[PDB]
């Protein structure tokens, strides 16, 4: 009489999937393939969208303790400051990957979500099976893709798939605040330092809470220098002087990746009773910083489509007819907004920007008026 789902993927679209099917009376396993759950790519920006899912899995205290909203978030172009933006009210927050995914996966498991590890999808059916590396066939009335940007589980089905993958990289670390050594200065704040001359060499600097800074340096993958990881500390330097406390830190990290990035659009994101959430559906620029909270919504807004009564396959229709378009069009705002460098010129947290943001998946509604 339990409906049974079997989520792969234990990441942030994974994890709220689960929590949020579990908590609606589900019985419901979580495969990550990994040998342990842990989220990488250092720090990560939510905003009210994704604290409301937080809030709706019963995981936004664990969150907010221990997180960061910067006073104001401020562009510079070649040092000089050329927004400062608090984007009328509209919550939103700064945490290491790891402070999210603790968070999540302690609610998981107090709310007895079983959790493999080690446990690789590579094959789902329609019909409600998914299959393991191992050879094991699972039945489930639910199957869940959360497994990423190469989806096992999405790719054994078949998909129409628009793809991109972007030449360019950034190197994303958290550091010491190193506070007092910066000196006078608005250190607290969300600074995205823009430069093109002399070369073009970027960093967004993001505190996460009083000890942790989260950094993101990104250069061409054509510079030799800049690219490099560990950090050529002398090139960071020279274009961030001011940063020079961190940075000395920042090349102390010998683990430091130069990551690119890819884009996914899909033609649907269901087949009967397989469903789509995160990445593996709907990678996109990391512009507007809404990929983990479109894929949280996403996954939040899953559950609420199965409590209508509907068999499985109609629900999970209704779910993408519904929730779809707010996905898509800030998948394309921010795809745009990265391939004109558009956040360079500041004040581009507009109304139609900050639109994903400003939905609230709770009440259904959007909030935070511009
Ligand atoms: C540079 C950069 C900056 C970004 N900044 C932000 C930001 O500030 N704010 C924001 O909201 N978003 C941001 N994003 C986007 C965000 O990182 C992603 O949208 C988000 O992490 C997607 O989560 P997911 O659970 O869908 O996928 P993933 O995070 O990839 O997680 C899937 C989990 O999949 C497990 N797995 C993979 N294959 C299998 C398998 N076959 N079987 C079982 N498990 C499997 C993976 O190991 C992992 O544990 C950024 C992205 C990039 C690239
Ligand atoms: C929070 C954020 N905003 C904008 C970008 C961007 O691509 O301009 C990136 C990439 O790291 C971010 O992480």
């Amino acid at each position: 009489k339990t409906r049974r789902a079997e989520v792969a993927g234990g990441g942030f679209a994974g994890l709220t999937a689960a929590i949020a099917l579990k908590q609606n009376g589900w019985d419901v396993r979580l495969h990550e393939k990994s040998s342990e759950l842990r989220a990488f790519g250092a720090g990560i920006y939510l905003w009210h969208n994704g604290l409301r899912v937080l809030e709706g899995l019963g995981a936004l205290d664990d969150v907010l303790q221990g997180s960061h909203t910067p006073p104001t978030y401020e562009t510079w172009m070649h040092n000089k400051s050329v927004s400062k933006e608090t984007f009328n009210g509209l919550p939103w927050r700064i945490m290491t990957r790891s402070h999210l995914h603790d968070a999540l996966v302690n609610r998981a498991r107090a709310l007895g979500v079983d959790i493999s590890v080690n446990s690789e999808a590579v094959a789902a059916d329609p019909v409600g099976r998914l299959t393991l590396q191992t050879g094991e066939v699972l039945e489930a009335d639910l199957i869940v893709g959360a497994d990423g940007v190469g989806s096992k589980v999405r790719d054994s089905i078949g998909f129409k798939q628009d793809r991109w993958v972007s030449k360019d990289g950034l190197i994303r670390l958290i550091v010491p605040r190193m506070k007092k050594e910066l000196g006078h200065g608005e250190w607290d704040n969300t600074i995205d330092m823009w430069n093109f001359w002399p070369r073009v060499q970027r960093i967004l600097y993001s505190p996460c809470n009083e000890n942790e800074l989260y950094l993101g340096l990104m250069a061409p993958a054509a510079d030799p220098r800049g690219s490099s990881v560990p950090i050529d500390l002398e090139v960071w330097v020279e274009m961030f002087p001011f940063l020079e406390p961190c940075l000395i830190e920042a090349a102390k990290l010998k683990t430091a990746r130069y990551d690119k990035y890819e884009t996914t659009k899909l033609d649907s994101w269901t087949r009967g009773k397989v469903a789509l959430v995160g990445d593996a559906a709907h990678a996109m620029c990391p512009a507007l910083a809404q990929g983990a909270g479109c894929a949280m919504v996403n996954a939040f807004s899953l559950s609420q489509d199965l409590e209508e009564g509907s068999s499985v396959e109609d629900a999970l229709v209704a779910w993408e007819t519904r929730i779809r378009p707010i996905t898509d069009r800030c998948q394309a705002l921010s795809g745009d907004y990265a391939a004109n460098r558009s956040l360079s010129k500041g004040n581009m947290f507009t109304p139609a920007a900050l639109e994903a943001a400003r939905y609230d998946p709770l009440r259904r509604v959007y909030s935070w008026p511009q």
